[PDB]
């Protein structure tokens, strides 16, 4: 199996996702959010690189963590709505 999200145009891999996820909910350094999840829990998110990359910076694309740690959502920012854009999870089963 393998898994991801789909942003526009964009993909990342599930365990690259969630390895990011992992280190940045290790350091307390997540962010708050103002989204939720479908339960009303409240996300924290990181700037989410590409590959294994760790930053700081925005990259038009944000994960989406709750205080357990596991990434909830992925959104991409849209420059023409001036949003954040839920991405698709897809799932592979081979």
């Amino acid at each position: 199996g393998s898994d991801g999200w789909t942003c526009a145009g964009s993909d990342f891999d599930g365990d690259q996702v969630r390895g990011q996820a992992r280190h940045w909910v290790d350091q307390q350094k997540t962010k708050f959010s103002d989204f939720q999840t479908h339960d009303g829990v409240q996300l924290c998110h990181f700037e989410l690189g590409e590959g294994n990359q760790l930053t700081q910076s925005f990259t038009g694309f944000r994960a989406y963590c709750d205080e357990p740690g596991d990434v909830y959502n992925v959104r991409y920012w849209d420059v023409s709505s001036r949003t954040w854009v839920l991405c698709t999870h897809y799932d592979i089963d081979f």
